Formats: structure tokens, C-alpha cells, sequence
């Protein structure tokens, strides 16, 4: 036979019977990537957060010449270690203050956004694809406000991410060419008097600032491109799966629309089991470092597996049920830990709670409107998707 091969699978619905008897028997294990280079895999909850805590596994090395990959890159190599080149540039706290969800009129934008989507989708008629027309233009709304750009061009950006966050054994011709057209539309944006809100208005008067004259224009418009990459497709993509294990559960679907009020412990829950993301997150040993009974030498591929962890007995009891009441609902690893912990785990969260509290108000009779076994789970991505989400209310 042949080493094990990562990733397992690409469905989102349910975790393989295969990740709790690997996290039992060994819990860092050696597997190969769609390249061919070889990793080590970790699924426990302890060494998954010891691995995050300790930065000499390195995320920015993973992008090093010659290193062993998970996938290949689809953006220049500087753009791994985006959040560390902001907090050099002193961008740091600004950007955070720009993403918060606390900014006026935002949360009122995305329940108006929200219920005007579902609106359509109630006037169009049963069955309506709740990803497509429903939680992805739910993400790209909220970030082309976040950014302070019209809600015109988010479509525009939005179809970039299909290839942008493939997960391929080789370069990708099309990542390149809309990369550059984007990088390209945020530099315009940059120039663009009328752009005066949001995360982009606020890097646009930043950038005249004599405190930051010497910060480069390409860093301006990357942080722009990425954040609302990364944004959209992590919140899009989580929300729609979020979306199928609240669907799934018709007595949790009644109790969080008869009391809204638990909305967010489910929401926490439904993070946790959350199998958005497809791979591992890659770490690169920069010192020969113990982890459990493996040493791993530097310069070898680390794998974090989030579900890994998420689904651990020995941290979350009962780990496949979503119970309000646990005693630490916050710590799972689903926006990460440590030095990389996601900046947006607010914004992420407001999203995901709104979009839930909307969906239950307009349509709380929603059910699968196809067997669960239909729905089509995208392939070598970096996140887990049905093609289409097809409801009926
Ligand atoms: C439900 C929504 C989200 C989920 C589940 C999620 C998940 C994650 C995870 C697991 C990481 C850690 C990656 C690693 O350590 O290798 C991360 C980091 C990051 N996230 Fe998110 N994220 C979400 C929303 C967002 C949003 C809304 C934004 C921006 C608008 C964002 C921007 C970022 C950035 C820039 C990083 C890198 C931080 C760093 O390198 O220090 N994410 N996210
Ligand atoms: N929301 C989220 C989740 C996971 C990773 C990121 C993120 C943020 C910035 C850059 C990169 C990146 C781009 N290429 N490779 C990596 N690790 C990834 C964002
Ligand atoms: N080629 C392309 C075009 C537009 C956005 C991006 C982009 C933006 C932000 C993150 C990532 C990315 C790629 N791999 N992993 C991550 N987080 C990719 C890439």
C-alpha cells in the first residue's frame, strides 16, 4: 500500500469515521499531499494547539523556495505573510478598527441585506439555492461595505475566487491573470476620490499620511484584495455548511427561531463542528521541535487539521452534538490560535449569526429540497462547498 493521502474527503456534511480512530492511534502521522511531498498530519486537540502556539512552525516559510507544499501558490509569495507586513507598516490597528462589526449601520446593513436576499428567493419560489443566492452574496455584500466599495464591483471580484482558492498540485495560469486585474481595480480604488469609507477609504487617507509615506502602494492594494478574498470565501463558505447542520436538525432549527437569544452559542457550536476548511493548515518547522512521540525536523510540512482538534473527546465531550451549554465554547480552533488567530473572527461571527437569524424569521419551515447524498462538494479546494444548496420552505 501507499502513504496515506490528504485530504481524506471533500464532503462537508459529516467527518470521516477516520479522523477519531487517527487522533486515537496516532495523533501526528506521516501522510503525502497532492503534490507528492510528504507532511505530518496532527488531529489531537493538545498538539494541534501546541504546533499554532509555537512560532517556529512558521506560516510565512510554507511560501520558502524547495520547501515541501500542501498545494500550490496562487498569490505572490509576500501575500502569505500579509498580516505580518501590515503590523510592520503600522497599518495594524487600522485595519482591525475597519473590520470590526461594531462600525455604524453595519449590522443594520447586513439584516436589510439579508432579508432582502430571501425576499427574492420567497418571490422567485421554491426550491432557491441558499449558497449561491443567498450566503455568497451575503459575504460579498458585507465586504464590499467593509471596504467601502460599491456593491457593483463585488461580483466582479467575487468570480476571481473559484481558482484563487483552489488547492492544486500546480500553478495555476488564471490565479495570476486575476490577481493582477484585481490588485490592479484596488489601486484604482486607492486613486479614487470618491472612496471615502471602510477599510479602503480609511488606507486611501493613510497612504497621504507623512507617517506612512514610505509604506509601499502594492501593500495598499494587497491588503485590500486579500481581505476581501479571504473574507468572502471564509465567511460564504462557512455559513453555507453552517446552513446544512442547522437544516439537518430540525428541534435545533425550532429552538434557536422560538429563542433568537441562543443564536450565538449555536453559532459558536456550529463553528466548532464546522468542516469548512479542506486541508490541514500548513506550518513549516523551522528547528527540529518534539510533538508528541514525533520529532520534526526543520524544514518539514506541518498539517493542522481544525476538525481534528473541533472534534477531540478529550476537549469537547460528545464532540459530533451541538450542545449550548458547554463550559468552553469558545475554545475551538475554528479561527485558529496564536500569532495567525483570524482578525475577522468578529466580522465572521455577526455575519453567520445575522444571516441565521434572518433565514429562520423568512423561512423557518427550510428543509433540503434533495437528498443530503446530492448535493455536489467542490473538489481540490480550500474549502469544502456544495456546488449548489437547493431549499425548499
Ligand atoms: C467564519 C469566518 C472565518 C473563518 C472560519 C476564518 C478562519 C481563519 C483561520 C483558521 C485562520 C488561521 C489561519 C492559520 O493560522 O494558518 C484565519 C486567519 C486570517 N483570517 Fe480568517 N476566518 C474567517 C473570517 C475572516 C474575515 C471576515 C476576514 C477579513 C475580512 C479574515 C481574514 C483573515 C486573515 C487576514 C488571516 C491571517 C491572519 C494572520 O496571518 O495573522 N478571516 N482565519
Ligand atoms: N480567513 C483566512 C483563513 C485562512 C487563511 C487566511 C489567509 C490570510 C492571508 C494570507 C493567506 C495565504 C495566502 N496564501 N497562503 C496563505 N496561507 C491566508 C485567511
Ligand atoms: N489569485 C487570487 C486572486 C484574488 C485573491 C486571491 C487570494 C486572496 C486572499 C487569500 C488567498 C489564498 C490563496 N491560498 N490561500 C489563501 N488564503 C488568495 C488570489
Amino acid at each position: 500500500t501507499v502513504l496515506l493521502e490528504v485530504p481524506f474527503s471533500a464532503r462537508g456534511d459529516r467527518i470521516p469515521d477516520a479522523v477519531a480512530e487517527l487522533r486515537t492511534r496516532e495523533p501526528i502521522r506521516k501522510v503525502r499531499t497532492i503534490t507528492g511531498a510528504e507532511a505530518w498530519l496532527v488531529s489531537s486537540y493538545a498538539l494541534c494547539t501546541q504546533v499554532l502556539e509555537d512560532r517556529r512552525f512558521s506560516m510565512k516559510e510554507t511560501a520558502a523556495a524547495g520547501a515541501p507544499r500542501l498545494n500550490a501558490l496562487t498569490v505572490p509569495p509576500e501575500v502569505v505573510n500579509n498580516m505580518g507586513n501590515i503590523a510592520d507598516a503600522g497599518l495594524r490597528k487600522a485595519v482591525m478598527k475597519a473590520i470590526t462589526p461594531k462600525a455604524p449601520g453595519l449590522e443594520q446593513f447586513l439584516r436589510d441585506t439579508a432579508n432582502s436576499l430571501l425576499d427574492n428567493l420567497i418571490t422567485e419560489g421554491a426550491p432557491a439555492d441558499l449558497r449561491n443566492d443567498f450566503a455568497d452574496p451575503l459575504a460579498t455584500a458585507l465586504h464590499c461595505k467593509v471596504l467601502g466599495i460599491p456593491q457593483e464591483d463585488g461580483p466582479k471580484l467575487f468570480r476571481s475566487l473559484s481558482i484563487a482558492f483552489m488547492s492544486s498540485a500546480d500553478p495555476i495560469p488564471a490565479a495570476k491573470i486575476n490577481w493582477d486585474r484585481d490588485i490592479e481595480y484596488m489601486a484604482g480604488i486607492l486613486e479614487n476620490p470618491n472612496i471615502t469609507t471602510g477599510l479602503m477609504g480609511e488606507l486611501s487617507r493613510l497612504r497621504k499620511d507623512p507617517a506612512y509615506s514610505h509604506v509601499s502602494d502594492e501593500l495598499f492594494a494587497t491588503i485590500g484584495v486579500t481581505f476581501f478574498g479571504a473574507g468572502v470565501i471564509s465567511t460564504g463558505s462557512f455559513l453555507t455548511t453552517a446552513l446544512i447542520s442547522l437544516i439537518q436538525r430540525p428541534q435545533l432549527r425550532n429552538l434557536l427561531h422560538e429563542k433568537p437569544e441562543l443564536i450565538p452559542a449555536g453559532v459558536e457550536e456550529l463553528l466548532r463542528i464546522n468542516l469548512s476548511f479542506a486541508d490541514g493548515l500548513p506550518r513549516l518547522a523551522t528547528a527540529d521541535i518534539q510533538v508528541g512521540d514525533v520529532l520534526v525536523r526543520k524544514g518539514e510540512l506541518v498539517l493542522v487539521l481544525l476538525e481534528g482538534a473541533n472534534f477531540d473527546p478529550e476537549h469537547f465531550p460528545n464532540p459530533g452534538s451541538i450542545e449550548l451549554d458547554r463550559p468552553n465554547p469558545t475554545s475551538h480552533l475554528a479561527f485558529g490560535r496564536g500569532q495567525h488567530f483570524c482578525p475577522g473572527s468578529a466580522l465572521g461571527r455577526r455575519h453567520a449569526q445575522i444571516g441565521i437569524e434572518a433565514l429562520l424569521k423568512k423561512m423557518p419551515g427550510v428543509d433540503l429540497a434533495v437528498p443530503i447524498d446530492q448535493l455536489v462538494w467542490r473538489t481540490r479546494f480550500q474549502r469544502r462547498i456544495p456546488e449548489r444548496l437547493p431549499v425548499l420552505w
